C-alpha cells in the first residue's frame, strides 16, 4: 500500500534534471521494508528523447543477479509530480513486457540540484503495489550523501540513519544502455 502524497520540489527545474544524463541510487527506503532486498542495485536516466519526457530505468538484485531494464513515457501530474508507464525492456530497447494500463509508477521529485536528489516513488502493477519508496541519487555512483540532500531527507520528516545503502554491492552499471533507451 501505498500512503504518501509526496511534495515536489519548490521551483524544481525540469530541464536540469531532465537532461539526459544519468542519476544513480546510493540510499533508498521503503516504508513497507519487506518489499525491496536487503541488498540492491537502480540507476536511471531522465532526458526529453523528440519532445517526449522519458525515464529509462535499471534493476539489479546483486545477490540473485535478477537483472531488468524499463523504458517510461511520464505524463505530468503538477511541476515535479508524473505519472510514468513502463515496458520492460532488454538493454537495447527491444520490448520484453509492453506498456499496460495497469503497470505505472508515480515519480516525485521531492529535492533536486546539479548532482543530488530525493524522490518519492509508489509502484503499481496491476492490483499491487511496492509501498512508498524513496531514493537519494546522486550523479556520481560513489558520492557519500552530502549535506543538500540529507538536510531534505530531514525536511520530508524522514531520517537518513534509516535509509539503507546500495554502497557495498559492488554494484556496475551500463550508463550508455540508460542513455540509449531514453530514446526506445
Ligand atoms: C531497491 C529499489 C530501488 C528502486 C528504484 C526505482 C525507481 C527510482 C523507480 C522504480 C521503478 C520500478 N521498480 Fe524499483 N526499485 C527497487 C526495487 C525494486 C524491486 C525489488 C522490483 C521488483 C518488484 C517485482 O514485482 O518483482 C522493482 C521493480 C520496479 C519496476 C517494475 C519493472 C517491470 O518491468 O516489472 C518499476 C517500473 N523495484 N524503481
Amino acid at each position: 500500500a501505498c500512503t504518501k502524497n509526496a511534495i515536489a520540489q519548490t521551483g524544481f527545474n525540469k530541464d536540469k534534471y531532465f537532461n539526459g544524463d544519468v542519476w544513480y541510487v546510493t540510499d533508498y527506503l521503503d516504508l513497507e521494508p519487506d518489499d525491496v532486498p536487503k541488498r540492491y542495485c537502480a540507476a536511471l536516466a531522465a532526458g526529453t528523447a523528440s519532445g517526449k519526457l522519458k525515464e529509462a530505468l535499471y534493476h539489479y538484485d546483486p545477490k540473485t543477479q535478477d537483472t531488468f531494464y524499463d523504458v517510461s513515457e511520464l505524463q505530468v501530474e503538477s511541476l515535479g509530480k508524473y505519472t510514468a508507464n513502463f515496458k520492460k525492456v532488454d538493454k537495447n530497447g527491444n520490448v520484453k513486457v509492453a506498456v499496460t494500463a495497469g503497470n505505472y509508477y508515480t515519480f516525485t521529485v521531492m529535492y533536486a540540484d546539479d548532482s543530488s536528489a530525493l524522490i518519492h516513488t509508489c509502484l503499481h502493477k496491476g492490483n499491487k503495489d511496492l509501498g512508498d519508496l524513496y531514493a537519494v541519487l546522486n550523479r556520481n555512483k560513489d558520492a557519500a550523501a552530502g549535506d543538500k540532500v540529507k538536510s531534505a531527507v530531514s525536511a520530508a520528516t524522514l531520517e537518513f540513519s534509516k535509509f539503507i545503502s546500495t554502497k557495498e554491492n559492488n554494484c556496475a552499471y551500463d550508463n550508455d544502455s540508460l542513455k540509449s533507451l531514453l530514446t526506445k
